[PDB]
């Protein structure tokens, strides 16, 4: 949700790290964030992939990593398979909102990929989201990566919120550290649309992911 004033900008190089291993993707119905994790795989959210409500895997489409003014500036690629918690699967929960989706291609060897840090806990770091949000395609007409940083301001065992502004269209969106590393994805807004949040990158996590990377 966007909070108070917006405070996204617009990125202004999307062939640079790393912004260019950030991919707007899209199914037959939805669009998403997601980021390259590794040469043909990519991290999103759950409900991204599959919608608890109608039990019913999305549509594969396509990944362009560092779209910018609806170019492809880095290529794009192909979904081939998706990677879901069983635990998202079985509950719709939050802490399991998380996925992995396979590209036809080693896309992420040519732009680059990001690291996973396990963490426990996030408060008072600061992160970066950027991403592909809804309402600034409808407001420009271009699919263009929009940034914003801030801190962690709150958080429970599993999941980290914080004020940074998103849309839908930024579910997927990784949170990223200083160093550029992965701590977590955002998935949603909480406490009735006045806080941002999502999981963070705990060992189930980890777990999760190195299985997805080795497939």
């Amino acid at each position: 949700v966007v909070i108070g004033d917006d405070g996204r900008t617009k990125v202004a190089n999307t062939r640079v790290a790393p912004y260019n291993s950030i991919a707007y993707i899209t199914f037959g119905g939805s669009s998403c964030t997601g980021t390259l994790i590794a040469p043909n795989k990519i991290l999103t959210n759950g409900h991204c992939v599959y919608n608890t409500a109608s039990r019913s895997y999305s549509a594969k489409g396509s990944v362009y990593p560092g779209m910018n003014d609806s170019t492809a500036v880095n290529g794009s690629a192909n979904m081939t398979e998706f990677y879901v918690p069983s635990g998202y699967i079985n509950t719709g929960a939050s802490q399991y909102d998380f996925a992995v989706i396979k590209t036809d291609t080693n896309i992420g060897n040519t732009v680059g990929y990001r690291s996973i840090r396990q963490v426990t806990n996030l408060t008072g770091t600061t992160i970066k989201i950027s991403g592909y949000p809804g309402d600034k395609m409808r407001s420009t007409g271009k699919v263009s990566q929009w940034e914003m940083s801030g801190s962690v301001t709150r958080e429970d065992t599993n999941l980290a919120y914080y004020t940074i502004d998103t849309f839908s269209g930024n579910s997927g969106s990784a949170m990223l550290d200083q160093n550029q590393q992965i701590v977590g994805v955002h998935n949603a807004g909480y406490s009735n649309g006045t806080i941002n949040g999502g999981p963070k990158a705990t060992a189930a996590f980890v777990e999760f992911i190195n299985y997805a990377k080795a497939q």
